[PDB]
């Protein structure tokens, strides 16, 4: 037999992206935004569409970001924020199909 009680539960979480953040371990800036570029090159995709669909960035602020990444330690949680949705969608085994679906098949654009 036994007897008496034990164990419990009873928590939840506001959810949201910063929060995901702020659980992350050292997130290197530099290797994730090589490995990105290098899918984006493999894929012969455009910074842009990644940077609006994935990080809501502009093409400005998000060439910057793989350009020259500051170090995770300089990045406040608002910094790391994007870098923590690229390790994740390099992950994502459906990341560049939901990506390329932006896109999809356009008609014809210059010669």
């Amino acid at each position: 037999g036994s007897s008496g009680s034990s164990g419990y539960s009873g928590s939840q979480a506001p959810g949201g992206i910063q929060e995901i953040v702020a659980m992350s371990p050292e997130l290197d800036t530099y290797s994730i935004t090589k490995r990105v570029k290098e899918v984006l090159t493999d894929n012969n995709l455009g910074q842009r569409l990644f940077g609006e669909s994935i990080l809501g960035l502009t093409q400005g602020s998000v060439s910057d970001l793989l350009s020259r990444p500051k170090p995770w330690h300089k990045l406040s949680l608002k910094g790391r924020e994007p870098f923590v949705r690229m390790q994740l969608w390099l992950n994502d085994p459906h990341n560049v199909e939901k990506l390329r679906d932006m896109k999809k098949l356009s008609g014809p654009s210059s010669g």
